[PDB]
């Protein structure tokens, strides 16, 4: 299209992600090619932006393209290497030369660019037998001092080096340690620019979208390196990143297209927490009417009685955490197999704003979706709105299944209808 | 002596030292021997004093043990270096090792360490017919962002290298850009830490303290490299440097006897402004008259006649600027030859706080020397503490040459008496 | 020793003082002396330090050394003073000399001093019979306020003296306020400068190093003097202090010693928390064997079977609280009498970082030592540098009890060994 | 009246007051009396009301009353006080129960209150013959530190004592040390708080309202005590201070009363600057014309022609500096002989908003008063709000004198036409 409707299509993106911090870590290859001017242009932009930007790079590839010149061949183990002295003398001599051509290539097409002493490594030690030698790991980042560069404006860069207290340097591995150093600053968001085009699927097909579930359980048939992204990607959000990404840092403005496209184009990465939804049965009967009785009171909620409760009881859906039950929604069907209706929607007042009610109104969804259902109605006298704001368009009594249209007549209520249409 | 003493002899320097800029500039090979974790041990101290530091290195020695290794030569000019692109490669190398060694031995034996990218370079470009390739000097230095760091309490650790606009990246001659570097951030304190112990005279001997004049004339005869020393020294002073210093990074805790003994043990530099001072004549009498009239009449001075002035003009000092009379002072003698008196010492109110008293007193002291007077009085009625605190220790009539022990009687004004010591 | 050297030695306490509040109590017969200028010297320097300074004084002995000379005699209770209102009026007067007579000394030979209307106080009222007059206790110290001058880097200076919302004024113990003004402020260090070396044991010998419970039972046979500082120490400590100290601030520059030598030269006070450790019994093996189950899974800790626990249960700590274990750790004997072996060394990961670790090394170091011990050794795959870093060096098969070089070679596992040597 | 009407009153002054700083010299007497609860809760409120209060006492009365009792006799000088050791040591005595009584008094009936070494004094040295020993005056106050304290909201309290940096102590004049601190703080206002109903004139009248010059000229035959205030009044004015005030602080709430309304109770002093106003002659035709044709040409002005001013110069007033003018005005009169005109009032663009306008309406009416008019016209087309604003009522044609009423018809502007009314 044209620049203008572009431009509208980033602002929500662009909205999102404005004062959002986000770790990026880097494979190293990128740092050297063509791929260097185009992507530092690129992180400029989202400096631009407003952007808290973290980086990271690694170094293993180089180290073994030297070792590979030199005669000698690299040690791997659990994935990670082994790195010796030479080596470890040699990462850090990449470290400045990257460092410093990503400097020169950042300021000519002037961005604040800081660096710093904020991880403290010690050594992996020893795997099954073999020594890891100066294999490192985080051992303790300065969230303060980081976050401090971040709140002035400064794009900070980090080297896969650290620093003992007994004065010695570390080789860190980068897919762990931005993850590491994601989860002590709780980024919004990691980002993994690699060779390839984010994570495929079984037979052939890029995963755009995955739960960390399905990420997990990709990995089980994937090829190793790939694996060791996800369990990096997996732990980064069980310790708080709302999102992990992985793209082509070689494709042209592929950092760009990801961030700001409904699309995107490499994958994307988050965990749903807990949220135990089971079918109701009569034992849940009190509990519900517990909760639910207030707002029949104030009226909120429809009146009913628990005979009604007893006797419709299959099709309530409750959301339990220790046991204890925090929301329910009911599906009623009717005699047009195309429609379906959402009700008794309610969530505990104390466990409200957490998203439970997404959750049971995406789980009724499912439950609809699942029995031919692509209507489905909600009729609600004082939170309709929250049911337009997720995809339900106004409507009226005509609409309506006609015995539901009976019953909304002789109810009284003169609440608001509306309509979700549910697709294959 | 002991501990307490050491410590109660630091005090005061310390005193000075804390919350001031201090900007050194570090011969490279000092960051490679066993020399590195001594140094990194005080500079991590000097933190540990409130003392904002500002660290650069040089690079020329390892470039030429690169050169010298390899069967190439290097070509210097007007003093600087000719940076071909491998050698220029070869620094960001270089860099990155150091910074990181250097690093890991600030770590153990936690403060807070920061780089980044300050400056802009732009090509030194050609001399006397000579390319200086990729060697370049410092274009703009962004002075904010360091006060910024160094506000945070941040050491600032910088190579030599900058960067410019068409994404090229310029070796910097250390010892100018740590000059330039300093000028800008108006540092109190320019420290260059090198291979020898401070600067030499003609014959031996160490020179200890001097003004910029004097190390001006000391670099006719001085070898080359010593020679550019005092060049950048001189141009930083006259910049805005309150005080530039020369020591042996080499020599074990040099940095720390320097800074806080009143020895020091390398060489120390500090720029005199103008201050012209000349002996008066009947010219300047009516200027004399009005700046001192006032002080009489208000009782601060003894009366006087235009006559004294005039039949006594040739004990008179004036200072001048652009013509303009701002200060004077006398020197009076006695039959006693051991004896002075330093009177009618008096600056323009505008003048005031200056430094133009203490320089009147100086010149007039350094004029009583001249002449074998080794005891300086001062009579004052309400100024007594100015001369306190610069040497005068209390006295009294019985200690004044007879003459004016007499008129002293007999005027009446009931002044302090003081005096001061003059040695050979 | 030189200069440089002694530098150095203080350079390490210099680091940990630097930003740390230190409240000194100080006995007011040291605002007299010539013992005055001495010491505001020293607090200047630890002003010039960054240490942050609140000053308290007392006044019982310039109350007595009037009521002396005045035919008066004072009478104590419980250790505190009555005061009436004549010689309430009389503290007031001798804060203001004390104060005005410290700040002259300050000034000359700027810090920025401080004093404000910090503290209300409440009369003590009536103890045994015997009514306190005008003896008041702090009820209210505003800790905002003071952190507030203690941030923009002031000394603060406090008198004994609180005011009522009765618009009265109290007499405070020094000893007693200085306590609970630490407490406030959470103080890392309260220093009481007395005019006694520290405190004696039952013959003779200063304490130099004391834990709450050891000057605890020092105090059942010690002069009344010396047992209301170690019970207002014990307090302080108690309420959040982690370190008091008590000097004779008569001996010249003894402040300046303790805090930058490892020596010190008075008495220094701390209170280790509670740390059930026990010998472990059969009870504990499930405990322990979920704790360490998952880390030899990981392989950080030498597979292990039940039968070796059951069997070997005698060589096992446990760090327990509530009941609820959190740490334990073994050691191994050998044929040669001279060695250890610290194994099996561990945390839960929820009870980490908070000293466990170290005080379970502790205690099997104690344990060694007393059966004869003098080399522990520790064999450690992942863990090595916790060990480094805690007294131990690096080893060798060949250094190591006979058998236990056997089971290291058919093990498999090629952990790093490391001894400590433990003396007398 | 009630309540209401009275807090109306006050309002404007506490706008005014607000946020601004206030440095009250105390006479150490109303810091004994029944006379210090009041004024401690007044104070009190002062500072509820956001007025940044700086507060300096003086000792010399109580330092008399000690002298008296003992046998001694006091010797003043220049209207000073001759200091010795003794009555040195007995003021810092004095300083410490009235400021720790002022403490009491102002928390109970909570306000923060602060002091500190603001002051770096110097002895006053000699006079007339006569050693003034430890009377001070101050050489070095530390504006920052006390914007600092103010800026916290605490209320600064100063002995009069200052420090030398010999580790001296000088006695300070409350009186000239208030002028001197309000000097540097450039306080908005000065108040000196005595025992007497501000400052008289010849015969009995207290003085309200005076100018620098007037109150300068009632010392020629004043007491020599309020001689020394004025003086140090004038002092302050010149220097910086907007407003100094004189009031009895025994005389309960009279602070209050001053501050917050219109009438006041004790005596103020204003500097107006210089303001050369003088009637115009034909030499300032052309400058006057030069100003005020681009005006005319603008619209703002009635079209002149020079033969206008060169026959009506005399009506016409010129504000000059340096001899270049700034600003005319005309006064017209007419066949009524109770009317004038204010006309041709303007001022150079670059010297405007600085109070010209204004003085120049004052010089025209009190030319119109002096000759008996009683009724001010001005008509303006695009200014009429700076005369409303200025104590102008709207008129009419018709109310203006008749020969006006005709030029205005006939003229065409439809200016506005005001009045103001003048008295006696
Ligand atoms: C068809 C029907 O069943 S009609 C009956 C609907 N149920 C009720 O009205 C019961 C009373 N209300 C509730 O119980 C509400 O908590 C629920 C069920 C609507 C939502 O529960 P939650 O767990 O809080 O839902 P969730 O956390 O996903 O969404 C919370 C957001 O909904 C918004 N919201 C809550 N109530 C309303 C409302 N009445 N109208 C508009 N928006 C609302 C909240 O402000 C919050 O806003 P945010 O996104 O800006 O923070
Ligand atoms: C023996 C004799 O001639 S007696 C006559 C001495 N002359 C007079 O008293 C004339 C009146 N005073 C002056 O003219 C003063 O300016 C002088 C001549 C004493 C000093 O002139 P400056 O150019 O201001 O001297 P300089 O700048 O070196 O020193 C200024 C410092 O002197 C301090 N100083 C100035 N006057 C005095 C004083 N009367 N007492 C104590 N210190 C003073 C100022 O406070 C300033 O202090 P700082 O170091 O804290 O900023
Ligand atoms: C011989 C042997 O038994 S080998 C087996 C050693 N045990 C293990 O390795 C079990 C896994 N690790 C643990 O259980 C660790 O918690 C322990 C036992 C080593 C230490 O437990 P803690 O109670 O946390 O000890 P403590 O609190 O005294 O010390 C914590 C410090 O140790 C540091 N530390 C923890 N693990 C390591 C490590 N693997 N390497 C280096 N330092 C470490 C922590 O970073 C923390 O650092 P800090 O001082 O900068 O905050
Ligand atoms: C009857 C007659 O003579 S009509 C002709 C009046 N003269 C003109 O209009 C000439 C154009 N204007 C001027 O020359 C203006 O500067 C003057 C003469 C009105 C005032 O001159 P100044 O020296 O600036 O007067 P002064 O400094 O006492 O007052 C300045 C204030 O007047 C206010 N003021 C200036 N012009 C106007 C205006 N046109 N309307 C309302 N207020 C104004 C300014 O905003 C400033 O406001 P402040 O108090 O909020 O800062």
């Amino acid at each position: 299209d044209s620049f203008v409707a572009h431009f509208r299509e980033a602002a929500p993106y662009i909205r999102q992600m404005r004062g959002t911090t986000l770790v990026a870590g880097i494979d190293g290859r990128l740092l050297e090619g063509g791929t260097l001017n185009k992507l530092a242009a690129d992180i400029g932009l989202l400096s631009q932006l407003g952007i808290r930007l973290v980086l990271i790079h690694g170094a293993y590839h180089f180290l073994d393209r030297l070792a590979a010149a030199q005669g000698r061949t690299p040690h791997y183990c659990r994935g990670l290497r082994v790195t010796d002295e030479t080596s470890l003398g040699q990462a850090q001599q990449f470290a400045g030369t990257v460092r410093s051509r990503f400097e020169a290539a950042l300021c000519g097409s002037s961005v604040p660019l800081v660096s710093g002493n904020f991880l403290t490594a010690r050594p992996i030690g020893v795997i099954d037998g073999t020594d890891m030698e100066y294999a490192g790991v985080i051992r303790k980042t300065d969230t303060a001092a980081l976050r401090f560069q971040l709140d002035a404006g400064n794009i900070v860069w980090m080297p896969p080096l650290g620093h003992s207290y007994g004065g010695k340097t570390f080789n860190l591995d980068m897919v762990q340690a931005a993850a590491s150093v994601a989860v002590s600053l709780q980024a919004e968001k990691l980002v993994y620019l690699t060779l390839s085009d984010g994570i495929s699927r079984p037979d052939g097909t890029l995963a755009e979208t995955l739960s960390a579930q399905e990420a997990q359980s990709l990995a089980e048939h994937a090829a190793s390196e790939t694996r060791r992204l996800i369990s990096s990607a997996v732990a980064a959000l069980e310790g708080g990143v709302h999102r992990v990404q992985i793209l082509n840092g070689a494709a042209d403005g592929s950092l760009l297209q990801e961030l700001f496209t409904r699309n995107g184009i490499g994958t994307s990465i988050a965990k749903e927490a807990f949220v135990s939804i089971r079918q109701a049965h009569s034992g849940d009967i009190p509990h519900i009417a517990a909760l639910i009785r207030p707002l029949e009171e104030q009226g909120i909620l429809l009146h009913r009685s628990r005979e009604y409760l007893e006797n419709h009881i299959s099709e309530f859906s409750i959301l339990e955490h220790d046991g204890n039950l925090y929301g329910c929604a009911a599906l009623k069907t009717f005699a047009e197999a195309d429609c379906g209706e959402i009700a008794c929607l309610a969530v505990s007042p104390q466990a409200q704003d957490g998203g439970y009610g997404e959750r049971l109104l995406a789980h009724i969804i499912d439950k609809a979706r699942g029995i031919g259902i692509s209507r489905l109605f909600a009729l609600s006298t004082n939170t309709g709105e929250w049911f337009a704001e997720r995809g339900f368009q106004t409507a009226s009594e005509d609409e309506l299944p006609e015995t539901r249209r009976k019953d909304y007549r002789s109810n009284g209520r003169n609440s608001h209808i509306l309509v979700r249409r549910l697709h294959r």
